[PDB]
């Protein structure tokens, strides 16, 4: 499967001595995600800020492969605007295993959205300057549109994310969002983003990612709220879920967006929309929103 993917070190290998590791950006059992400086990793710059995911110096022989798979998969997928850009890696012996991606200034979308709760209006109005730097339904529909586009792309190159959530979406410059993974596909309570077929039968498909995409939409339109607020993720949660229970509409959604969340939460994988359809439907909503 993944282990069998090609790592062309001549094109991605980067000198560990050209990286000045900085402040941690996130922790994990696998190891860490650190901010850093790359001396001439790309060409349009001399010194660039990059994000680096790396294992613990005493990391298992298993994770070492997990991280190598991610590197191979990211390479296989190729470049897309809404997928965090892979810049390089460090496989050679000597230092720990490291994957290097572009740095996204504003970090994960969940945190970001939460900080704009008191800076959000559905639609801007004149003066129009009293709203400069406010989030609007257009922004939210756009973020969802972009993620759906990146997932369509992942589908296209036949890959699945496995843990699609707001915390794994990064806000870059000019309202451009990028899909990423701070983990190595847990205090992050991942069951909240899993489709029933995944929870009960541990089966991961592109359609279960669509279920996750539904939780992400609820996250975006709750302005960063936490999925299944207050609810205890236990035996009964898994049960109720399979029985057909879903979350109520978030605080800033629109009738259509909430319906789309529901569409994504169909109990039947094959009854859930597909990312292409989602990209088309969302695009419509975006364009329908501008009008009014
Ligand atoms: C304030 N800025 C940040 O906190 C920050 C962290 C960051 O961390 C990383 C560092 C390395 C990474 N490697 C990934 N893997 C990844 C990214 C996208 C996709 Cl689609 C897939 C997978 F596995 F699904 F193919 C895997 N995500 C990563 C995220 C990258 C950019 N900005």
């Amino acid at each position: 499967h993944a282990e069998r993917l090609p790592y062309d070190a001549s094109k991605w290998e980067f000198p560990r001595d050209r990286l000045k590791l900085g402040k941690p950006l996130g922790r994990g059992a696998f190891g860490q995600v650190i901010e850093a400086d790359a001396f001439g990793i790309d060409k349009t710059a001399t010194c660039r800020t990059v994000a680096v995911k790396m294992l613990k110096e005493g990391a298992t022989h298993s994770e070492h492969r997990a991280l190598m798979s991610e590197l191979k998969i990211l390479i296989h997928i190729g470049h897309h605007l809404n997928v965090v850009n892979l810049l390089g890696a460090c496989t050679k012996p000597g230092g720990p295993l490291m994957v290097i991606t572009e740095f996204c200034k504003f970090g994960n979308l969940s945190t970001y959205l939460r900080s704009k709760r008191n800076e959000f209006v559905p639609y801007k109005v004149a003066p129009e300057d009293l709203y400069k730097d406010f989030l609007t339904l257009e922004h939210l529909i756009c973020y969802s549109f972009q993620v759906a586009k990146g997932m369509e792309f992942l589908a296209s190159r036949k890959c699945i994310h496995r843990d699609l959530a707001a915390r794994n979406i990064l806000l870059s410059e000019k309202n451009v969002v990028k899909i990423c993974d701070f983990g190595l596909a847990d205090a992050r309570l991942p069951l909240k983003w899993m489709a029933p077929e995944t929870i009960f039968d541990r089966v991961y498909t592109i359609q279960s990612d669509v279920w996750s995409f539904g939780v992400l939409l609820w996250e975006i339109f709750s302005l960063g709220a936490s999925p299944y607020p207050g609810v205890k993720i236990d035996e009964e949660f898994c049960r109720r879920l399979k029985e057909g229970t879903r979350m109520r509409a978030p605080d800033y959604t629109t009738p259509e967006m909430y319906q789309t969340m529901l569409d994504c939460w169909h109990g039947e994988p094959s009854q859930r929309p597909t990312f292409s359809e989602l990209v088309e439907h969302l695009g419509n909503l975006l364009q329908a929103n501008a009008q009014q």
